[PDB]
């Protein structure tokens, strides 16, 4: 038992990093096949982020203008070219170590590991959720541009996030692998802003129920409500609706703990208006929305991966 | 910027994950060289776990009574040993992934990183702290016996802990690589429970450091107090005493802020005694003690490994 924000294992991310130097600005890379992928914004100079046309830019840059470093072995620039968002460099060597990928966009509400990165080395690993307003609550310096967000199936990475700034409130933007955007924010100096967030709820429901997995049964209770109902206070506290989806998708975590998906519901309605009176939840004093039913149903189990 | 639990990436010890096999139990163990390090407790049946003479039962076993599997290829057990409470199993094959490493031994207070693991699988990763009663609070199920903490020091990977048991309270009990427990626990079935425990001072105050680094001030304020007067209120919250090595070891996060280390204590003073109001720090609604100095300046600055 226990419960704990876990990530999946690096080490099939930590085989593609690289670092990318255009100019005087050093970012990471994500190096699969003989490909390396990393933000366009790399080819800009300073003044450049203001206003930039970057069909421009590229097309004034070189095969050699391009340095790209994996540890200590040097790659040859082949080939370059403007998807979307993201440079994709040809070089000449296919990464030794390219695991199963897929380049698959998430839902804001979905969840991914991150592996933080400064001049193509792995710093750290960390686990993520994509907020309603499609940014990320991240922890990332200046320097780790390109580094990426993943899930693993099995043996299967599935690339989701590529970093690609800060925003004002210390939040970050990125986009998917294919180089388009997660939420209205674009590769230029802008006053750009995140925009309103809501707590997802769907998510608080399966961390309640891995709560009771894990002997937490305080804020459980007798009552019950209905969808509709329970839509209405969520709304008066910022929290998304939840559909018959939701509730069918909870299904498993209900026959495991006996508890009704809609009586549940009556616990978090309780949960929002009285407060938790000085006690916690799972060693938290906060309702949690950043863990899936899958991810309960994966530590309140047992799923791994090769 | 931002702030989040962060572990190292987990490369380096995914190469050294497989799974022993004795009799019908199996657990993972760490391989490193020609070696396969192991709880000693997978030797044992259900009714040995009461009690246990390792000795006696170690000697009825052979070296074709244990399996290896370094996931699809068998490794051929060319000897065993018991060092203290791990089991040491000589292999014919020097694993060739094995990295630089050392084996340590960490204080209460320190944190590490987990590699939660299955069927010589790795499952998650996750970090932790070595809590004042030798206990952490970790996510481990059935079949994660021989899961690994350490740290990475640049290339150098120091395996701190290994996994053996879970208590009552569902925080779990281990043992340094050298086979001797963190804290009075054993392995054989008793009544075993964890002891009462404190929360990390120094590591609180490297937090709120890291609060300010990072935006959050609104429980920073003008006053200061003593060495001693704060420790009259620690002690009363069942916090550890803070020493003057605690003191010099936050000098450089003082030095950063602005913030003298004593007029930060007067803050933790009244954060303990008024609450946070309704506030919270760093997405938190509680103190958190299970970040140190030096993990505030990794994240709050910048180092990598390799
Ligand atoms: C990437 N280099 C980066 N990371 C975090 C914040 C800002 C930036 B930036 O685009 O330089
Ligand atoms: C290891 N197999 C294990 N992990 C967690 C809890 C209990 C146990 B046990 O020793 O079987």
């Amino acid at each position: 038992s226990g419960f704990r924000k876990m990530a999946f294992p690096s080490g099939k991310v930590e085989g593609c990093m690289v670092q990318v130097t255009c100019g005087t600005t050093t970012l990471n890379g994500l190096w699969l096949d003989d490909v390396v992928y990393c933000p366009r914004h790399v080819i800009c100079t300073s003044e450049d982020m203001l206003n930039p046309n970057y069909e421009d830019l590229l097309i004034r840059k070189s095969n050699h203008n391009f340095l790209v470093q994996a540890g200590n072995v040097q790659l040859r620039v082949i080939g370059h070219s403007m998807q979307n968002c993201v440079l994709k460099l040809k070089v000449d060597t296919a990464n030794p170590k390219t695991p199963k990928y897929k380049f698959v966009r998430i839902q804001p509400g979905q969840t991914f590991s991150v592996l933080a990165c400064y001049n193509g080395s792995p710093s750290g690993v960390y686990q993520c959720a994509m907020r309603p307003n499609f940014t990320i609550k991240g922890s990332f310096l200046n320097g780790s541009c390109g580094s990426v967000g993943f899930n693993i199936d099995y043996d299967c990475v599935s690339f989701c996030y590529m970093h690609h700034m800060e925003l004002p409130t210390g939040v970050h933007a990125g986009t998917d692998l294919e180089g388009n955007f997660y939420g209205p924010f674009v590769d230029r100096q802008t006053a750009q802003a995140a925009g309103t967030d809501t707590t997802i709820t769907v998510n608080v429901l399966a961390w309640l129920y891995a709560a009771v997995i894990n002997g937490d049964r305080w804020f459980l209770n007798r009552f019950t409500t209905t969808l509709n109902d329970f839509n209405l206070v969520a709304m008066k506290y910022n929290y998304e609706p939840l559909t018959q989806d939701h509730v069918d998708i909870l299904g498993p975590l209900s026959a495991q703990t006996g508890i009704a998906v809609l009586d549940m519901c009556a616990s978090l309605k309780e949960l929002l208006q009285n407060g938790m009176n000085g006690r916690t939840i799972l060693g938290s004093a906060l309702l949690e929305d950043e863990f899936t039913p899958f991810d309960v149903v994966r530590q309140c189990s047992g799923v791994t991966f090769q």
